[PDB]
């Protein structure tokens, strides 16, 4: 049996794990819920529980946490431990009886579950990009310290780039690691975008677009702050550090081309220009159950692609003019050191202001360049905890520099 | 270094082959080219001789031997063992300086080469699907006593097939052997064709067409034959076949997808519903280089896809009314036995008719179905020597009763 904890589970990712799981245990029972933790959602924690029957329960918000207690009390024959806090996901992650965890959870939390399930040598299934652009060399850093640890990719594109290659491969080696494409004959990527809302708007038409051109009839379903890095394309350019750091190839080898189908998730060019693909409907479903069952795969009845029915697939290249939130990952990339930590936290202030109304489209691109050039590169701390506060400050500083800008503007 | 024999080398199989090996050992000393083998182009296989210095060279034409003796001479500093015919070929099978073998001819000595390289134990890289359709089940007897010998597929739909799958479930098992499918998870088989230069006639157009117009403006460039059956969708239908026996595929679980733009060459459906595919420029290189790199791939300076450039992918389904020879392949396939045998023989026999202006474009599914209502399913040979006859006889029979019926309507 496959033992699963899921932080975040009442959020996206962690619904949809649930469901998968819930779907693939029908067919064969398969995977342990170990452990769920939630922030405030008590109620829907309870009914979650009431299903899944997992050995730990934990909340975030202790204001909830009695409240917990006694709503468990109506599950027959069940005896829980009930945590709460950040001591209950400590707790958690020690857990001999847990194997794999879920990464659902955004931001700091986010980050510092991984940190912990990292240090007690589990598999983690991570689909906070944001935490892999910010923290890549923190990440790496652990990664290289507790050997048995791995993240495996839960992002669309990450996850598809990750199903194009060879096991007997990539079980040399893992996710995050120095020469991660040369022991997997990687060559280049092709990392596949939607495109977002506005692939056929001028320049003009560009400069007044508002938040709800961005999120109103998503081609998607998916939070607002990700609608709107899918319609900047901020949200690709994330994705293209992410690819560096997950899979260690260089920025010069990876390509967005603009899928708008969403039905290729991405794809691999290998040293001898064959390439792979991975393709199925758009359902973060696959993406989450790959990462819970790699290196293996399990039945599902999930709907099968009818390719005929698809009938068209299209691709072009973005242009870096109309979207040059692309343009700006890609120099923070290459430009090193702590730009990616820049470029994320900017981006995180820049894009709550479009969403607020408060500024305009070309302004995100210019808040966030100016962030970048009032960076100065710093040395990288060679000691893990040092290395942490470095990216935290650095955080903090740039999220600040953009809210600054903003307010001068103002 | 991978030690390799060519057997066809001056056929269009066995100089792609030579001039990837060409090309990857400019890069890096990969391939030794142990071994050549031709029918009776002396002066070609001198050239080759010349460039390549192998330590065999084989003519199967005793008339010519003589001549390529003398020929060798010219060339400085090479003593080559120069061998003729059959044996000839026995002989490079059995040396053990020889570790892969590409079956580069057809027929008879297509499958007689490859049961030699099958009983020395041999990795055999096998462009001839005709063995596979029509002797299939001594394939796979063959390799379940030779416990180290080992197909893999060239023919390039069933190169990217194998291409999508996980090396680690791979090496647990091998092409021809019963669970193949089971142990790599596969679900089902999208085969893609190019459609032929027919796709969008009507049937009153269809009625008419020529071999002239088959082989005509030909989209890609290769041999009469497999022209014809493009053009018929034939070869569709000689490769589900080849498909069902390569990786024990349940012909209700493999769908043949027109794809006109042949840059995605097939697809891997798995249990999850994830799928995975195979993409390159029309190009034989690719699948025969893997089929000498498997499990590992090299480096190459061939030209990188470019998608944005191919820019429109289309797929639709094939009709059974206008392609009826695919129908035919099916049922053949479903029925079992020998079946295969007999689609198989009777259409060379419909195809060389119809490419010599004999038989109209339905004429050559009317003999092949007319054929198959004739058989008689009969015992399978328990015994490899006898049953390689039974196949033999089949075969024979088959071919003259699709002749038979001919010389009557004519
Ligand atoms: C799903 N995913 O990983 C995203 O990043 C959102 C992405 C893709 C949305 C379509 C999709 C949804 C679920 C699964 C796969 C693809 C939007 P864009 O490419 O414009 O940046
Ligand atoms: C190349 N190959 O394996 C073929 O069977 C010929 C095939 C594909 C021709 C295009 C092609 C050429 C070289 C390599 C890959 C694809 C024609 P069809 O699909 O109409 O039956
Ligand atoms: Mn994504
Ligand atoms: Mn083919």
């Amino acid at each position: 049996p496959i033992n699963v904890a899921i932080f975040g589970s009442t959020g996206s990712i962690g619904t949809n794990a649930l469901n998968i799981i819930r779907e693939c245990n029908k067919i064969e029972n398969v995977f342990n819920v170990k452990a769920l933790y939630v922030n405030k959602s008590v109620n829907e924690l309870y009914e979650q529980a009431r299903e899944f029957l997992p050995e730990y329960l934990c909340i975030h918000d202790k204001s909830v946490y009695e409240e917990l207690k006694e709503l468990v009390k109506n599950i027959k024959d069940y005896k829980p431990i009930i945590l709460c806090g950040d001591e209950g996901m400590k707790e958690i992650c020690s857990s001999n009886s847990i194997d794999k965890i879920v990464i659902g959870i955004d931001s700091f939390q986010g980050l510092y579950s991984t940190m912990y399930a990292i240090m007690n040598n589990k598999i983690v299934a991570l689909a906070n990009k944001e935490s892999i652009v910010s923290a890549g060399f923190f990440l790496k850093k652990l990664l290289n310290i507790h050997k048995n640890a791995k993240i495996i990719p839960v992002d669309s594109e990450h996850s598809a780039i990750f199903q194009c290659l060879d096991n007997n491969k990539v079980l040399k080696t893992k996710c995050l690691q120095d020469n991660f494409s040369k022991i997997n004959n990687i060559n280049k990527i092709f990392l596949c975008s939607s495109g977002g809302p506005f692939q056929n708007l001028t320049m003009d038409e560009l400069k007044n677009v508002t938040s709800e051109n961005a999120l109103k009839h998503p081609k998607w379903k998916m939070g607002k702050k990700i609608t709107i890095d899918s319609a900047t394309m901020m949200n690709k350019g994330l994705e293209v550090i992410e690819t560096h750091f997950l899979f260690d190839v260089d920025y010069n080898d990876i390509e967005v081309i603009v899928h708008k189908e969403c039905i290729i998730h991405s794809c691999v060019e290998f040293i001898d220009k064959s390439v792979i693909s991975q393709m199925y409907y758009p359902d973060m479903q696959i993406p989450i159950l790959y990462s819970l069952t790699w290196p293996d795969r399990i039945k599902t009845n999930l709907k099968p692609l009818d390719l005929a029915q698809v009938s068209t697939l299209t691709f072009h290249k973005p242009s870096l003019e109309h979207f040059p939130c692309i343009k700006l990952a890609y120099q923070a990339g290459i430009k090193g050191n702590f730009y990616p930590t820049v470029l994320n936290a900017s981006n995180e202030i820049a894009n709550n202001l479009f969403l607020n109304n408060k500024i305009k489209y070309f302004d995100i691109s210019s808040i966030i360049s100016q962030v970048l050039e009032s960076f100065n590169s710093q040395k990288v701390s060679e000691n893990s905890e040092d290395l942490m506060k470095q990216i935290l400050q650095i955080h903090s500083w740039a999220k600040d520099k953009a809210t600054d800008i903003y307010n001068k503007h103002n």
